[PDB]
């Protein structure tokens, strides 16, 4: 096969599933599973589009367009867009990819699928990306639908482009229908939905202090070093300082904003509140970092990421973008004594970094180990409360918050307890050694995957 | 109308309805509802077509496809496929006529439909059948839909040939919906589909026993003479046994399996399970009765059906095809001391053995007489889950099989009060006589549909 | 297959076409054409539906709605239209059989198709027939289509239903196309459609007789018998006396008019124009034995054909309906000198007929033989004329009468050339015997088709 | 842009139209083409899809399938489908680039487009490539259409595979019409479209030795060099020896085989059939190099090209696959004597051996020049063909085959001049330098697309 492209981001999302499925028992009872393996790695369908815009000097704009519908055994495709420069195939694979088994995880009846551009919204202004979303939808709206694919938001794609998109979208096809998730709460929209992946990280993570620590320790006075500072990250540092926890970093795309005292110092909800309104106008942490309520709090570093910063951590909730813990990452927080660390972003850590983390595992018993969750199972919250709000739009009705919360608690609570109980089942760890979060979490996202394939007729 | 086919077993569902409609007071109320018996009784739509497939030699192969639409008044068209060498437009539109009347006892909003092919899975391998219902579905998705017409299963149509056929579905019309009924557990279905039309039949017949025997009697310790072995049957003889009835007989289409003291023994549910076991891999009850499990428990009858080899019984649940009980072998069930016959089974008795039952009714006051229900109203559990199942894929959540069992019980309760008071309205029985179930659940499904057919214009 | 419904017509056409594929050197050639015969010989689709509409007194009305879709190699389903009382899925699947074949022996792209009801018009004014025509339209426009399917005239649809039919076909879509043939003048019709049928019909027999006598004899002096007296009957009337021919019968479906002096008078174009008035008033021939210059000229004879009383004949031209020459009166023409007979009816012989005919082909050298020729070859130029208004639509231009007439001429000589040619091919016959324009037309239109779905992967 | 994936086969395609257009004076006259090109070059829409399907042993098989949606701005999107291992996004993006500027020089309405396959015809029985057809199309369909994309041949797809693509299009869609191109003849194909590639490039070819030795010389005695031995070579071939030249050369992807006497020898008709009918079979010229007919009159060249071997040569017709004369076999043909090369394959030459044909024209007067012919003006009478079978199906009738290859020779007659007339406007050679057909050819089709998509508001 060297017809194939090579696509880096989607083969380390594809190696490591198959690395974890390859150490366990799971192809010596279903040794049938290789086949399914095989074929769900292929897309069950690829849309790429040019979209001409205009820009506000009246010039013609190119950008690329995509959507990956990667799997549907379960339900409609399901995920979300992501407007970034850095985007192509390669990278909406790997994130249509994992959203297939991220999707299982959750219980809900949701297939995985992935899109979005190259566009840039840094630099844009507000007519800018309203134009470009309306470009966009022009295209995509002929391939998505409430029981077709249902997109949502990601990098570079708030309530507000989803609010663009939906209008095109209503205008061009004449429906009003629960085609995308992230809606606003008069047209469509679930609350909890805003607070949902950084909030399930969090509570994800309770699960495995819980556990590891049985019962003995939880978020109250632990140190968190976060990176990113947008919707993941943000709602992540406001449910740990909810439970007492105490957030000692975020970053952005240019650099790191840390406490200087780490043992004790924290961002407040006020603090972060200054920080997403800047976000909301496309700037930079370092606009405030001069400001009176910062300079003399905390630390910005340009050009760095948070880990080898921090000092002493207990728990480190990457929230920003793919392979952002590297290996020597990965041993720093080891040896700052962080023994909690779960993917916000998605593929947050790279391989060496993921080998490191697990390493550990296997070499200490119980709560010495630093404990490792994939995204597809910590991050799985904001695709959850998607699907609560597919289920409320074809309800035709409004749910409360504490309705959403809880089952999306329930959700998150399910999820590790899958991971353990795969892992345990299929992986079985040596004695007082934690179970592989990674590994249950694959096998169980992926045999639920295989086995609705079968059914189905897409593999024999 | 000598331009008319023959079609015997259509015209005889026609005939016993609207014999029962005649044999009351309904069109001396009502005399225009003979113009909604007349439209009602021609199908709004069926569909015919050619199915080309390939069998695992590589030879082509046709067989006729089919799907009988034939009334949409209350909600989409709802009913099952039969894949069966004896498939044909006569048998389809029996059965479809039959729908109408019994998803409107369901109190659900379900049209009448039913389809199918002469297709036979006997014989043929697992790949053979995935391809058969892969070229099917290619033809009948474009008649079919969620809000349209919902298929489902029926003999020769399980679980397995429902994920086939909803795979190819999703692959041509690229939308997950519930467009058919039956499917498996991670992927729409619903708790308690399995188990539906069996646990209703029993349910039925619980309130039929109830009502004859003022509360003194129930299952506990009532012989059951069952016929088939597949869906309907397994779990009607399993609720059977759960409520300390004893299951005397199971049958198949070569031959009745019945215990060798029907006065004490029963099956037992390993028994029925590996029976089950066999009819999932299309094999007879012929293979097991060497087995030490069955040799000196049961005789074996090749060719024959097993009322009249039980002796004396007190409950027939006929649950294997239309015409299994003629006009004898319900003498011989009288003759028995049989009380109580419902049907598993569609148009399961002969119109000889409804005359026989009708007339003991009306000649032996109360517990003395055998009572008769038909099949649209106690089979029709298996629908009515159906129903629950598709609202469950409308609301995009799975329900409990306690929330899904106890609806089903409060549905089959209804069906049967409805038959007795339309019963004790329109042909009100001489002093002391059971109602006509017959009689009182065909007026009742019939006048819902027609009122609604008037409502909506089809006649006036 | 006891499963499958007795449909004697569908049984008789597809006999006599399988007979004559038998009696030559086909299978020989290509054995593997059985399975292809055994594929076409299945309808792809076939369309059942009530059609409910209202009388002039205001009173529900209920008739069957049909529409088979026999065969789409060759291009989209084509055929007309029957109102009948005698119609049945039977009836219309020996229609549409039969079209496959024909269409393939035009030239054109054109698949086998026909339709029709069991509505009959004869007693209803011409408010009801619209009526029924807008219900019929109601429900048959979702599977008809200019790229789909194509309906026009047959039995008791003329110009005035194709009206009704085609607006309300246009009010339902939204769309303006050739849907159906048949059509008006100023909106979409095609000159010498309405002639086309019958025209054709006498331009084949012409290439018969010209080849029977190398030339030298022509319909010039000719005696000619037809039956019917509708759109077939009348121009195939017309065209005869044109070319200085004389027809001596028409008849109706309550008997026949036969000039008194059948060697020496003829129907005059002012008399068939008469007939024709009588008939799109839905009356009866027997309506002019009052008339004294009718029934100085002509004798109705009721309940009687015309072949036996017309004497000596040239040719019979049977165009009313199907098995209207039996084997006695076959042989009655045989020994009245007939020595031309072909079909303007669609399986206008009973096969003992055929028999008969064939029979006699084969023992009599040369012009001493009666010459036989099917429907499908004989009466193909209705339905040729009719891909020439969907060529006309396609153009959104309107051809001359010369024009249309012109093709029409050059499909019916290739018809009958391709019958001729493919006889000599498949059942040469003995020195100085016809070649079988039945068997070497049924060989053409079939190896036309099946090779075609070969192609197509329809079988293999 | 680094995010964009590295596409060498487009790039190639895509540098060599810009370098062609940035070597004139087209962006001095028209500089706001710039943005046309721009914008042109990324694809209006592409669809990638997994495709599932089963081979003779049962097992399920993964291929990618593509549709590259290109340019519509001209007519409907408009090209071939390749069945190749080595196909990718890369590949059929060059393919469907090429096509757009190609299809714009027939004067036809036809955007530009490129689909198919990895999928491997080799080694694969004939219902092996049906069941991969039927599945491919299963998704295909939903994205083209006779006014939407109308896909065609190329390598591994011949009229067999494009009767398995279309009967399973109209099984699907239920409809019949211009859906696809390379049909068969009683089913909407067109005459001359066999022969319509290797006949145009040969065609064109008389036009430059016209042009050249100003009306001198011909095709007749004149020695040519083919390359590949398919649906191109073959029809290039036949051509050439009806106008009198002599083949000398064809190959295949094992190897070449070449007359022994290059002088004086050519292949012949009978020989040409013999090779095809191995290609149907998907077998390689080696099989019958040792026959009789054959192992005295031609050597095989196991692994080798035919250009280096040859000897002296006068025309070269590469007509196999991209890059397949490299500059070192151009030096080596020009060395030869070589004065006419034109692409009968797609991008035939390498980047290397066009700057070696172009330099040497602009070093040599006249007739001295070896003359190249680009892919998109030489091979352009295929995709032209292909538009008149769309005219004759939108037309519903079928042309003669002299009226086809009058309108092929009228297009590559104008299609030559246009790039001759183009090439002396914008890039006006030195005195008795032969115009470059590949630059005015580019010209002139990029500039039709490109003011047709300012009229369209593509671009402004
Ligand atoms: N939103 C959702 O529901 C879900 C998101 N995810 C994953 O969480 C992560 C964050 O998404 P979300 O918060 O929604 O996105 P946002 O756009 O709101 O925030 C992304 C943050 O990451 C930073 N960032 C993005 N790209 C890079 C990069 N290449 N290098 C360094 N920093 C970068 C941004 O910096 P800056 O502010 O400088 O632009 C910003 O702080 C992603 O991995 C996403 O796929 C996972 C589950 C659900
Ligand atoms: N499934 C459902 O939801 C419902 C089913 N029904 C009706 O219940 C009946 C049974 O259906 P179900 O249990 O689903 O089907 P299954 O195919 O699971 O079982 C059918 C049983 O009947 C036997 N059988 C079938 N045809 C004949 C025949 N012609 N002569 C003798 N025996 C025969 C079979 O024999 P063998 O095992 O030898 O093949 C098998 O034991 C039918 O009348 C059906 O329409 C009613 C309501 C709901
Ligand atoms: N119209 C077309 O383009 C073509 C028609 N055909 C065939 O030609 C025949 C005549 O069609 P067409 O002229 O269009 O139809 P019309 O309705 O115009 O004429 C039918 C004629 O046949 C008579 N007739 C109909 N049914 C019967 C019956 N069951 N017994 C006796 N006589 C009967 C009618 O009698 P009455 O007047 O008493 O009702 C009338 O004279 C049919 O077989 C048709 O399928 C073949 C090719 C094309
Ligand atoms: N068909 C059409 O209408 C048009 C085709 N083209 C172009 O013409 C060319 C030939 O197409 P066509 O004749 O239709 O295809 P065919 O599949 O009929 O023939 C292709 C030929 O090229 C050989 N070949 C293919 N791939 C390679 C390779 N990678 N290395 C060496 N040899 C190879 C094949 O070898 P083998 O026989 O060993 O398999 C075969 O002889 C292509 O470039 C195509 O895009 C251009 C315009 C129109």
């Amino acid at each position: 096969m060297s017809n194939l492209p090579v696509e880096p981001e989607f083969e380390q999302a594809y190696k490591e599933l198959a690395s974890t499925l390859e150490n366990s028992t799971l192809f010596q009872k279903n040794p049938e599973y290789r086949k399914a393996l095989a074929v769900v790695s292929v897309p069950e369908r690829v849309i790429q589009f040019r979209v001409v815009w205009e820009n506000d000097k009246g010039e013609v704009q190119v950008n690329r367009g995509f959507r990956v519908q990667f799997n549907s055994a379960l339900g409609p495709y399901k995920g979300g867009l992501r407007f970034h420069p850095s985007v192509n195939l390669s990278i909406l694979k790997f994130l249509g990819f994992e959203q297939i088994f991220k999707n299982a995880l959750t219980g809900l009846n949701m297939g995985g699928g992935k899109g979005g551009s190259d566009f840039d919204p840094k630099g844009k202004s507000d007519s800018e990306i309203r134009r470009f979303c309306v470009a966009f939808m022009t295209e995509l709206c002929r391939h998505i639908g409430a029981d077709t694919d249902v997109p949502a938001g990601d990098i570079g794609v708030t309530g507000r482009e989803i609010g663009y998109l939906f209008g095109q979208y209503r205008k061009l096809r004449n429906s009003w229908e629960g085609v995308l998730t992230g809606k606003g709460g008069s047209w469509g929209g679930s609350l909890i939905r805003p607070e949902a992946t950084g909030y399930g990280v969090v509570y994800y993570v309770e699960h495995m202090i819980a556990h590891a620590t049985n019962g003995a320790e939880s978020f109250a006075g632990k140190r968190v070093a976060i990176s990113g500072s947008g919707n993941v990250a943000q709602y992540a540092a406001l449910k740990v300082i909810e439970l007492g926890g105490r957030v000692v970093s975020l970053s952005d795309s240019q650099g790191s904003l840390i406490v200087k005292d780490t043992a004790k110092d924290s961002f407040t909800p006020a603090e972060i509140d200054a920080i997403a309104a800047l976000k909301v106008d496309r700037k930079q942490i370092a606009e405030l970092v001069t400001d009176a309520a910062f300079a003399d709090k905390f630390t910005y570093l340009p050009g760095q990421r948070p880990w080898v910063h921090v000092g002493a951590v207990d728990v480190a909730l990457p929230s920003a973008t793919q392979n952002e813990v590297s290996g020597e990452e990965a041993q720093a927080l080891i040896a700052a004594g962080c023994k909690f660390i779960a993917e916000g972003s998605n593929m947050g850590c790279t391989q060496a970094a993921i080998d490191a983390f697990e390493a550990h595992r296997e070499a200490n018993k119980g709560a010495a180990a630093i404990w490792y969750a994939p995204g597809k199972a910590a991050n799985a919250g904001g695709v959850a409360v998607s699907g609560l709000e597919m289920a409320q739009n074809s309800a035709r009705l409004s749910w409360t918050a504490e309705e959403v919360d809880a089952r999306l608690k329930d959700i998150m609570k399910s999820c590790f307890q899958n991971g353990l109980d795969t892992a345990k089942e299929y992986a079985t760890p040596a004695d007082g050694i934690l179970p592989s979060l990674v590994t249950g979490s694959n096998i169980a996202g992926f045999t639920k995957v295989a086995a609705a394939m079968k059914d189905q007729g897409d593999w024999w």
